[PDB]
């Protein structure tokens, strides 16, 4: 109903006026190889989806590279981003979001902004980490509501304090009830960094509860397993043993790839129903989103599997916060685009606007698995607080 | 060398900045293993225009865009042709074209642009259109001059007969009289119903344009009157095809034709010239640029010109670039005046343009055979 496929090229349809221009854009990537890049991707960006929301249209554009291709050569990645930016500006995008690990790979956009120093015709870029942080805070709120708990009585543990983590933590303290304990986990080198936040926690952000610091290589410290609400924003994967966390624990994670075994989490939740876990960066629009989908005609035949036609069954209300950032920056002057390591306290302005438009976090789900409402209720009955 | 193929779509390459924008555009069609007029339109052309060629000249870049229709599809439904023309015009405006020419029989199919310009009355974002008939007439006059020089003859000593005085012909006749030596005799041929028109042209010849020689009139349905075979230089500008028997023309006769389809049998003329070498015949609307044209070619991935003359270019197609580069070269839409082709002949002369080398469709006339003709029938 809300998803419709298109056999004809979206770019060609736009050039002849058959589809209207978009207001924003989002750049994503894929998951022999050279044959796929030059003869399938053709070293060219691909406009694959259009997301019609109640506040504008964002175009989804996939780069002709993989994540490894992005980490291999930064200049090449910046070049393909510049080409996709030219495409987005031509098709009407006023802002372009860097989804996934594109910010982490390209100096959080700064390198890109160097290559655009010459050009002003190109559209503005944004890492979207402030809207992603607002989405993660909305997910904290939602997972507390679904679990029948309140954030004031929770022990919160952070496993990743990157851009997204440094956007979620102060916004959590500012727009949600303060927990009673906060633990900060990152690699050893970040020690001083964590202590800086520690100061900011007690004196700047105004946290009164206990503050703990913990360091790790690839095995999260047990202090996290002693926490009751876990917030993951780590780029490393599978550092959290989901089968070792205490019962009644709530998990919110924006990491992609995730920091815990997805399948083991699904399995524990299906067997015992003693945990809650969900994505962090997913927003739920109050109105359904009309998604126009154009598959690559080549891969249309290898993905002709009716199961691969599951985008026809995706949630019409869900949208990525990082991708929605471009549309937000286009529709609201006050939501300035984020490139590089920004302050992260202006995420409130995004959290404000998202609440103003009656946005909320997407229903509790992790990748392909949506947590069943009755299992959610069973958890909320077994581990809720009165 | 000067033409190079491109495996990826030109539109996508432009969208990413890998090829620069163009200054003009020209709209063509595919002429006339699957359904020709059905599968090719919906699953091959996808009912969308196709940017197939880029012509980089010394005066700008022209984009070649093929419509998802055939020539018959244009005469079948005028509104459908206008719609696909609007879509191609939007594409051309997106890729940078400031003016767009209608090649081939597109004007005759769209009332010479009038229907299109009526549908765009609301719209100003689209680029302006032009039939390009004035530059085509200038090209035909250049071809008259060139075929007279190659044949060792002068136009003043020629008996010229015109077959069909349509839009292009009403541009060729006065420009010929003004910028070339006046012949001593002019014959005018069209259908019988056309006569008062012909007599009007006769008046314009003697009183307006200042022709002093004899003026003859001849009418026909589908068999050109014997008066045309008594002429020494025949100029064909007819939309009907193969109305002039090339095997019936006198020896030593020069023929210049802009008709597409042609008004004489192409293969019979080629083969007669190869056997006897007693005629000269060539296209009328082809110009030869002083500098080579760089042609970027993108073929339909589903599916030659790659050896064509790098100096040759259609006048109707060059019209859009000319109108883009020169304020004085106004676009032609509808049945306009035939005297402003004069300014186009000017501009072409200033840039040192000339008519394309003597050729008919796929066949280039060998120069030394032309020399044999020019001695056998020179003065």
């Amino acid at each position: 109903e809300y998803v419709q496929f298109e056999s004809r090229s979206l770019l060609s349809l736009f050039t002849v006026g058959k589809i209207p221009p978009v207001d924003a854009a989002a750049l994503c990537y894929w998951g022999s190889r050279d044959y796929m890049i030059e003869n399938i991707f053709e070293n060219l960006p691909f406009w694959t989806m259009i997301k019609q929301t109640n506040w504008g249209r964002i175009a989804i554009i996939a780069l002709p590279r993989f994540v490894s291709d992005l980490y291999s050569n930064q200049d090449d990645a910046v070049q393909v981003i510049i080409e996709a930016l030219e495409m987005a500006g031509i098709i009407g995008a006023k802002f372009v979001s860097l989804t996934g690990l594109i910010p982490s790979a390209t100096d959080y956009g700064l390198a890109i902004t160097k290559a655009v120093a010459n050009r002003e015709d190109l559209p503005k870029i944004t890492t979207g980490h402030r809207t992603t942080g607002a989405a993660v805070v909305l997910t904290i709120k939602k997972i507390c509501e679904q679990g029948g708990r309140d954030l004031s009585t929770e022990k919160v543990g952070f496993i990743g304090l990157g851009s997204v983590g440094m956007n979620v933590l102060p916004l959590m303290l500012k727009c949600l009830p303060h927990p009673q304990e906060i633990t900060l986990c990152d690699v050893y080198s970040k020690l001083e960094f964590l202590e800086n936040i520690e100061q900011n926690l007690v004196h700047k952000f105004g946290f009164k509860g206990k503050i703990k610091l913990a360091l790790s290589k690839t095995t999260v410290p047990q202090e996290i397993y002693d926490s009751t609400l876990i917030v993951g924003a780590t780029n490393v994967a599978n550092v959290l043993d989901i089968m070792q966390v205490k019962p009644g624990t709530l998990i919110v994670d924006d990491s992609g790839p995730h920091c815990f075994s997805v399948e083991q989490a699904i399995k524990r939740f299906q067997e015992r129903e003693d945990i809650l876990f969900s994505e962090g960066g997913m927003l739920r629009s109050p109105f359904p989103i009309k998604t126009t989908v154009h598959l690559l005609p080549s891969v249309e035949k290898i993905m002709n599997n009716a199961q691969k036609e599951a985008v026809f069954n995706s949630n019409p209300f869900n949208i990525m916060g990082c991708a929605f950032s471009a549309l937000l920056s286009s529709q609201f002057e006050q939501l300035e685009p984020t490139v590089g390591i920004c302050d992260g306290e202006q995420s409130e302005l995004h959290y404000q606007i998202l609440q103003e438009l009656e946005f909320e976090a997407g229903d509790l789900h992790c990748e392909h698995y949506v947590l069943p409402a009755k299992s959610i209720a069973n958890f909320r009955q077994r581990f809720g607080k009165d």
